[PDB]
């Protein structure tokens, strides 16, 4: 029988108890990076994060840091080989950018021969060294044309040019590549993108921010999210039935959080906290299981939620051959107003809920997760039963996923100098208790759970915050940026990995 | 009669001997900047110089900087006011980022509303200080989606999508504006962004450049200098035909050099010399004035020169009311052959001649104007008298144009201090001798020049050369950008101004 903490303190960094052995012996263990978060923009076309920044740094990051130069893995690509030889990780998820191998975004207009040479260096790297990649193709990074052309995955147009750019993917990489990844984190792009600006492309309705050039936070996170799931479908489609020869498997990812009532024996928080199931995971998983978005989401959303045509429905039901699920914290959700005839209604409105992370006693659910100065009472704590939680419903509502975790961190403060750094013991405490629940929920549940790829290799860009925070199991001084050096979680990640 | 110096030492910066009143009474006098080079990305789409910098970081210039930032004109506009009225200057020149105004680069995607109240309020401080604003609409920095649509001016794409930009401009700022330059130096495109892959966007001949993306240094500087004459007359008749209530003047920016022969008694220097005006004055100048390019480059550039029809001819033809000339330097000539069949063959090599500021007795042309560190023979070597040749064969061979001269100015180091950079004497010497040639030429040989924008305003991100160089009349501190100081040459032309 397993027991797990979910309280500080936490005693699950001693690898006499907690290690890869109690994982099955197929079971891959990682990390994972992004490529506008990683590699520079040299030799590559500009995206809209490049846009988003450039034009509204204070977005960026508080620093006004931006993915220009970064931790520069275009030239140092062989250092995070090496992070991941010294780990003896068997995995590694990165992303390719669509804006490095084909600058013009639409295909016709040429390839970069030089870009797709970095990736295939990057590749040949990874298995000389026996670590399977993980590759995503779609980590937000959208070339700026394609959004200057048609905003992007705001039109249907981004269908066919996202699976030409994916076919090239595969024509070039999937001899090598056996696990790609579609689009990253699904909800993300629709809310944080097109709702509050929060991220690229930076559209909202005028009353939300005036800053955002354009948009309708009401409406465009459900048309993005919608031609999201179409796009990912139509390349998953693609792959199966022209590139089954590779003997591969792809699916898409999803951002996971659990929900809880912000009062537990409340009928509205429980309710509130059931429709955050279904606003946050069912408007993907939905889609991804049935061809068919929540009834609940149905109903709300009424005129605002796109229909799928009957081919669109059996093309997007089923398009997963495994999930990537990231999992970061969980939330307590008591009900809030939809004010859809409000200026400043958004899509995120329509769940009803209010999200914390203090329950109606004053119970903060657990550790600190990400310290917000500006306003504390704005803090983020996490919750390692969360990972068990949602593992758990995937396993029962969505149909007996084969799943990867995809993600999986915790930043430390940009403010910390180097030796509290690479002391990063409070990133071994969020680690570890989150590999026992796992371990935990594989073995009570059964859920199909066959890797784990923590956030980040290395310190880098972070969206939003610049360098402002840290993530890496590697430390990087940005004032040189060659050496990625394993700080205290990444040595204990190599002890836990070979124990 | 007027004498002015060519070499070392000068004494025209003395305001007895010569000032502003040396000049008529409506002389404008001012400085000039662009929108890249000053503004920072913050508020705006992105252009090819963000892509170009970005993806090509050792071309953005040795310290890989870039116009991220800047000086933040964005921010700090007000200050470039005030420096103009420390001056007392009459004109300055600025450049609307076509960016800033249409981000999505085609008018009919939308336009940015804050893009253009940025220029409104600039043009409204400007003229309650009495400064003429005289307004460069495209100074390279071209949407990027504009070139990932279509690669830019390589494509006749370009004509209306300028057009409708330039449409936007005449009608939001017109009624205040009334000295509008279309296209800043012709000739530098073509030959650094599409020969020597120098400039954005970067393309070139494989063996000419292996970085670049795609290109062909021989044909596409010849295409996308008649795009830009098409483009530019296209305004240009949009102006006059649309827009003529606003009692305005229109017209192109030219780089000009002089040419002197390497040996003034050998025959083939002397042609190669002349060659040199037409291929790289005439390239432009005779298509402004005769609506043909020259015959030289008809003869040698054959099929590969694009021809204009009849009503092309018409319309480039006459296709403006004044010249901007922009003025730097001289070089000497002599030949060179004109390798077509290489595979590294350029435009540039078609005019069949080898450029140099040391003639064939060792004489060097004047002072020094740029140092080259990684090669000393290479240094950049300027020549006062230049701007004298410059005006009069303007007047002579090209029906006697009216001309503003729309930039002159000269670079010191950026490893300079704060101290070192302000005692810019080099700068004053530059300026004050330029100047006097200026002064000459329009008393003895009439030439219609009516005014001079020196470059500039205040330091800036100089193209190629990053932070690395610093070209302003008043300083700016990297590490604190706010103040703009006026330099001992902004010192100086203040006097001068208003002595
Ligand atoms: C998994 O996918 C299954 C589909 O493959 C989902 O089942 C569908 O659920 C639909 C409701 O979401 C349901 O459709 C309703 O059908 C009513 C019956 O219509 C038939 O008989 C009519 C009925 O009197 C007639 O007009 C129709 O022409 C048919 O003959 C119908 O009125 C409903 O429309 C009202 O409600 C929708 C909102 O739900 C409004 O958008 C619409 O304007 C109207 O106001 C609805 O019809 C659907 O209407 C929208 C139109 O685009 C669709 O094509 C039309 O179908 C449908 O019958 C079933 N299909 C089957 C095969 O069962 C399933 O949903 C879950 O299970 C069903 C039983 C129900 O409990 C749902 O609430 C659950 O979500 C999906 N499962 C999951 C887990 O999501
Ligand atoms: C200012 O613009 C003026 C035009 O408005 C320029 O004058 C034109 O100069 C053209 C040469 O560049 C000249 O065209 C040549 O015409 C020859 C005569 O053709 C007529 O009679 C024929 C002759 O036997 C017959 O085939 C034609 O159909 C006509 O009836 C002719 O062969 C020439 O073609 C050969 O040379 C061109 C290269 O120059 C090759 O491209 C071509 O394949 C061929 O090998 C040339 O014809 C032009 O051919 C190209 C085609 O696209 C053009 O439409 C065709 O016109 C033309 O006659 C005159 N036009 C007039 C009205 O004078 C003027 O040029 C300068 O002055 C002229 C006198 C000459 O000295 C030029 O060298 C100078 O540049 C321009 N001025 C300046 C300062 O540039
Ligand atoms: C978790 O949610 C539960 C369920 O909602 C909370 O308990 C409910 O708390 C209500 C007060 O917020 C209680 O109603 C009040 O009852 C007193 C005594 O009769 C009365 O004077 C009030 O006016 C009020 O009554 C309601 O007024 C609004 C009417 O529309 C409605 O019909 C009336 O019910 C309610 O009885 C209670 N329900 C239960 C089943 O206990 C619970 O609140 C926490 O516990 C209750 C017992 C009370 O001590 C609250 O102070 C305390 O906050 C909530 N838990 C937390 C931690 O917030
Ligand atoms: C400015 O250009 C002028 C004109 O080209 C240069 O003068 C010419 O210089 C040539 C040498 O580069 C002289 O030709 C040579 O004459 C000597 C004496 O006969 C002879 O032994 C040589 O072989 C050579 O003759 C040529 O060989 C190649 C044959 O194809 C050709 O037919 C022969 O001419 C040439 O006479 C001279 N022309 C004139 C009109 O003087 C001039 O060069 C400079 O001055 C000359 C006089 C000489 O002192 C050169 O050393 C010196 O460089 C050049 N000025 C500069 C500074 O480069
Ligand atoms: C977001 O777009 C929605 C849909 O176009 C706009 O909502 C509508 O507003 C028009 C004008 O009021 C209404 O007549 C419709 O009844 C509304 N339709 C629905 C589906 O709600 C909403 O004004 C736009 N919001 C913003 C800020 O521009
Ligand atoms: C807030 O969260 C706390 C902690 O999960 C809940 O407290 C637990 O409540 C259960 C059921 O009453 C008790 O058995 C436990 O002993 C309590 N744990 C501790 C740490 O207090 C609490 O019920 C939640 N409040 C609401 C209103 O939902
Ligand atoms: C530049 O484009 C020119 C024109 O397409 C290429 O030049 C031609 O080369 C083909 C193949 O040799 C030739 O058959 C033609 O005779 C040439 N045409 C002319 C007008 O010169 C030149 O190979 C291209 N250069 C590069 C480096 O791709
Ligand atoms: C190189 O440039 C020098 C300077 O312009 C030329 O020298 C002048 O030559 C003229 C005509 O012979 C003499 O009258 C001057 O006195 C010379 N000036 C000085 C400063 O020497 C020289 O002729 C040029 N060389 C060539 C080969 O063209
Ligand atoms: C691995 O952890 C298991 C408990 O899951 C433990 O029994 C085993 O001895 C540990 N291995 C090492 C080498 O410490
Ligand atoms: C940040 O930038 C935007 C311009 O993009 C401006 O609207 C907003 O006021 C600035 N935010 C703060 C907090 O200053
Ligand atoms: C598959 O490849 C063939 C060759 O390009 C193409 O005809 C077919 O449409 C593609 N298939 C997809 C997505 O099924
Ligand atoms: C607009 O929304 C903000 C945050 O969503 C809220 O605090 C404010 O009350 C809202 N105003 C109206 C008019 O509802
Ligand atoms: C930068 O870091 C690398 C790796 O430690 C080191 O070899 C190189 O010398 C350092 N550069 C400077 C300028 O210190
Ligand atoms: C690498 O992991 C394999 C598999 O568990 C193990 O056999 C090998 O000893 C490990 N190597 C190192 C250096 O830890
Ligand atoms: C201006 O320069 C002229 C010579 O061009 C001189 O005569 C005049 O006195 C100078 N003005 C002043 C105020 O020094
Ligand atoms: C500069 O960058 C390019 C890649 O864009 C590379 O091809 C070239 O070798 C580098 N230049 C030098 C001098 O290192
Ligand atoms: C002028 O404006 C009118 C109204 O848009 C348009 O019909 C006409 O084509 C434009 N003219 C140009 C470039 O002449
Ligand atoms: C190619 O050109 C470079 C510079 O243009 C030159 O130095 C070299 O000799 C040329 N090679 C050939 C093959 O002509
Ligand atoms: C930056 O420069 C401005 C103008 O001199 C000054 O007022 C401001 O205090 C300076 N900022 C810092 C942080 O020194
Ligand atoms: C501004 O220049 C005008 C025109 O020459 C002159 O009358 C006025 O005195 C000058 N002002 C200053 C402060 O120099
Ligand atoms: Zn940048």
């Amino acid at each position: 029988e397993i027991t797990c903490q979910e309280n500080l303190p936490f005693t699950c960094g001693n690898t006499d108890a907690l290690n890869s052995s109690s994982f099955s012996s197929d079971f891959i263990f990682g990390v994972a990076s992004s490529a506008y978060q990683i590699e520079g923009t040299i030799g590559r076309g500009l995206n809209i994060w490049d846009g988003f920044t450039h034009r509204y740094p204070n977005k960026s990051g508080p620093d006004h840091g931006n993915g220009d130069t970064t931790c520069d893995s275009f030239s140092y690509w062989q250092k995070d080989i090496d992070v991941l030889d010294e780990l003896n990780a068997t995995g590694y998820r990165f992303s390719i950018a669509w804006s490095r191998i084909i600058p013009r975004g639409k295909r016709s207009r040429g390839v970069n021969e030089k870009g797709i040479d970095y990736y295939h260096g990057l590749i040949s790297g990874l298995i000389k060294k026996g670590i399977t990649p993980f590759v995503t193709l779609f980590h937000w990074d959208l070339p700026q044309t394609l959004q200057d052309e048609y905003e992007g995955f705001l039109d249907p147009q981004i269908i066919d040019d996202f699976k030409d750019y994916a076919d090239l993917c595969f024509e070039e990489f999937g001899d090598s590549v056996k696990y790609w990844l579609t689009i990253n984190q699904l909800y993300s792009v629709p809310t944080r993108g097109y709702g509050s600006a929060l991220d690229a492309p930076g559209r909202c309705s005028p009353t939300v921010d005036p800053s955002c050039y354009a948009g309708n936070s009401s409406t465009e996170p459900y048309i993005v999210a919608h031609h999201q799931l179409l796009a990912h479908a139509k390349v998953v489609d693609l792959y199966r039935k022209n590139y089954t020869h590779q003997g591969g498997k792809i699916g898409p990812t999803m951002i996971t959080r659990w929900f809880l009532p912000y009062n537990d024996t409340d009928r509205h928080s429980i309710a509130a906290t059931e429709r955050m199931k279904e606003f946050f995971l069912g408007w993907f998983m939905g889609p991804l299981t049935n061809g068919t978005y929540p009834q609940i989401m149905i109903d709300t959303v009424g005129e605002r939620l796109p229909s799928f045509s009957p081919e669109e429905s059996n093309l997007v039901k089923g398009s997963y051959d495994f999930l990537g699920l990231n999992y970061y914290f969980t939330q307590y959700a008591q009900p809030s107003p939809n004010p859809v005839n409000s200026t400043n209604h958004t899509a995120m409105m329509d769940a009803g809920a209010k999200l914390t992370y203090i329950n109606a006693s004053g119970h903060y659910i657990g550790p600190l997760f990400e310290k917000d100065k500006a306003d504390s009472t704005d803090n983020i704590y996490y919750y390692p039963k969360g990972i068990y939680s949602v593992m758990d419903y995937f396993k029962n509502k969505y149909y007996n996923p084969l799943i990867y975790v995809t993600e999986n961190g915790i930043s430390t403060p940009g403010d910390e100098n180097r030796n509290q750094s690479m002391l990063d013991y409070t990133r071994i405490d969020y680690l570890c208790s989150h590999l026992c629940f796992l371990n935990k929920v594989i073995k009570e549940k059964d859920v199909n759970v066959k890797g784990y790829l923590a956030w980040a290799l290395g310190d880098n860009y972070e969206f939003n915050k610049g360098f402002t925070v840290r993530f890496g199991l590697s430390y990087i001084d940005w004032n040189n940026v060659t050496d990625r050096d394993l700080k205290k979680s990444g040595q204990w990640y190599q002890t836990f990995i070979s124990p």
